[PDB]
DNA sequence: GGAAGCGAAAGTGTCGCAACCCGAGAGAGGAACGATCTCGGGTTGCGACACTTTCGCAACCCTTAATACGTTC
RNA sequence: UAGUCGGGUGAUUAGCCAGACUCUAACUUAUUGAACGUAUU
């Protein structure tokens, strides 16, 4: 499947069990690498599940999620591919996440040398709408500091 | 293909809390014996969370290259 | 309207001017090797 995401707003519609949540999940997994390498040099983002994400029928028992990002005329393409092979497969497929690491390295290094505006990556899935608020004191890393905005940003809730 | 570090993802154990049970005990009433509410352990079920295991990113570039100037794979 | 093509001007990778295109839809890449162009030859 291929999609042509719009620059400002894209709406995905369909019946139940058509793959809209799957598309959002794949995009969030792709953005996790950008978030991780912004927070942490050479950081590891999320990866495709080897138990559920690969198509049940399949022909090669592996799945790929290719994404291309635009960052102006100076960087017209940032290709990142997430790949995973199914359980019990001799040949394992690797992911091509280097350009995302390079772009996030640019962001992080420039920001530390001189403060810049950082991009926002958020996922609001069905795990939202959970009851209650402020369940625990949540000793988690000083919400005041700037890089706390990337904590659990693509978790769904 | 995959050091060395490290973190994601998934599975499993554990451990504390709640909920209840059960015997002991001082003693309400009203004229005695012991109702009834509480104290102190003890057991079980459960779920959040810690702990455990596996995978995968991607150093280096091996003895072993050539060195007019440009695109392309 | 975008976006794209690129003829001109421009101390010139920028800015501007004229013109044109639109399958749902480019993202310019890699050497010393191979071939191509060019220069010595
Ligand atoms: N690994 C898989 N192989 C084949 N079909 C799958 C797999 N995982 C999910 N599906 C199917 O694809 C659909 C996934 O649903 P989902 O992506 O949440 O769609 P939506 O948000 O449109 O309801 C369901 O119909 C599910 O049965």
């Amino acid at each position: 499947l291929e999609i042509k995401l719009e620059e400002d707003l894209t709406v995905i519609i369909g019946n139940n069990g058509k793959g809209k949540t799957s598309i959002l999940y794949a995009i969030a997994k792709t953005l996790s690498w950008f978030v991780a390498n912004i927070l942490k040099e050479g950081g590891s983002g999320q990866r495709l599940s080897e138990m559920t994400d690969i198509k049940n029928d399949a022909e090669d028992r592996y799945s790929d999620v290719s994404s291309t990002f635009f960052f102006g005329k100076g960087l017209k393409s940032v290709p990142i591919r997430l790949s995973r092979s199914a359980l019990g497969t001799a040949e394992r497929r690797d992911s091509e996440v280097k350009p995302a690491k390079d772009l996030a390295d640019i962001w992080r290094v420039i920001n530390e040398v001189n403060t810049i505006n950082l991009p926002t990556f958020a996922l609001y899935n069905v795990e939202r709408s959970q009851p209650f608020n402020r369940n625990i004191k949540d000793n988690t890393g000083r919400r005041e500091e700037r890089f706390d905005a990337y904590s659990q940003t693509l978790g769904g809730a």
